[PDB]
DNA sequence: TTAGCGCCCCCTGCTGGTTAAATGTGGTACTGCAC
DNA sequence: GTGCAGTACCACATTTAACCAGCAGGGGGCGCTAA
């Protein structure tokens, strides 16, 4: 009937020893027996002979099925749940099952809540929920080169990717292809080789019912369409006030707004 | 009494598969101008 | 009007990184009994 109570709290005790131990823990926080490598102390024995078991590597207990050998009783039982599946812990609200608590519970937090608090990285501009996250976008992002990086466009050498890529969206609005004959300039290189075509005089698309060359793939292909396409009729637009036919759009727009 | 043991949890952190935002590609209309 | 020459949409395919559940390591609490 836990004749046993501790006076410095509520919780009550069965033995003398369970008692004692509980001062321990939660009262006195004194542990007698310490490790001898460095300033840690359990009260237990046994949590002890865990850190001892750490500093050391030894791992007592291995897997049935498996290549781990687990240094507590309670990560091989945990362990175990890789090939039973098994997941004990379930979500309240989604009712879904995750094979560890604090699984269920980061699942929690950031699937089933809104206004969670979020870690924002120390040297760019980005929110992150997870810190877990956040130290995988500070190791790629934000870590260090030795041989650094250079850019895409330019002669510039960053050594954090995230000042590159910040760097590299500079040139976003930029015409890189630079015809070597007069001033043109285009973002795409199919440009830049069509005003080649032009300045030089080549027509290298040709067609195949006629002794006509032309120097782009479209022009070919709309003149095929014209005049080698029976059931095609330009498209004509009519005036809204006086009717006038019109083939460009833009024609008859501008005369309708000119138009009394 | 006291250590061994079992259970159970919390806290922390890494890791690949998923996915959604960001960005690059290319087919195809689409306008300005000289004829 | 038209063909040439250059530009402009934009659906689509990569590219990229946060999202997220699956994992393991380090520690703390108690409730049993045997020894
Ligand atoms: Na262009
Ligand atoms: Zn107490
Ligand atoms: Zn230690
Ligand atoms: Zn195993
Ligand atoms: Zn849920
Ligand atoms: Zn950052
Ligand atoms: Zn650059
Ligand atoms: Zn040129
Ligand atoms: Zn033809
Ligand atoms: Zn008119």
């Amino acid at each position: 009937t836990r004749p046993h109570k501790c006076p410095d709290c509520d919780m009550a005790f069965v033995t003398s020893g369970e008692l004692v131990r509980h001062r321990r823990y939660k009262h006195t926080h004194e542990k007698p027996f310490k490790c001898s490598m460095c300033d840690y102390a359990s009260v237990e024995v046994s949590k002890l002979k865990r850190h001892i078991r750490s500093h050391t590597g030894e791992r007592p207990f291995q897997c049935s099925l498996c290549s781990y050998a687990s240094r507590d009783t309670y990560k091989l039982k945990r362990h175990m749940r890789t090939h039973s599946g098994e997941k004990p812990y379930e979500c309240y609200i989604c009712h879904a099952r995750f094979t560890q608590s604090g699984t269920m519970k980061m699942h929690i937090l950031q699937k089933h809540t809104e206004n969670v608090a979020k870690f924002h990285c120390p040297h760019c501009d980005t929110v992150i929920a997870r810190k877990s996250d956040l130290g995988v976008h500070l190791r790629k992002q934000h870590s260090y080169i030795e041989q650094g990086k250079k850019c895409r466009y330019c002669d510039a050498v960053f050594h954090e990717r995230y000042a590159l890529i910040q760097h590299q969206k500079s040139h976003k609005n930029e015409k890189r292809f630079k015809c070597d004959q007069c001033d043109y300039a285009c973002r795409q290189e199919r440009h830049m080789i069509m005003h080649k075509r032009t300045h030089t005089g080549e027509k290298p698309y040709a067609c195949s019912h006629c002794d006509k060359t032309f120097r782009q793939k479209q022009l070919l292909d709309m003149h095929f369409k014209r005049y080698h396409d029976p059931n095609f009729v330009p498209a004509a637009f009519v005036c809204s006030k006086c009717g006038k036919t019109f083939t460009r759009r833009n024609t008859m727009a501008r005369h309708a707004d000119n138009c009394a």
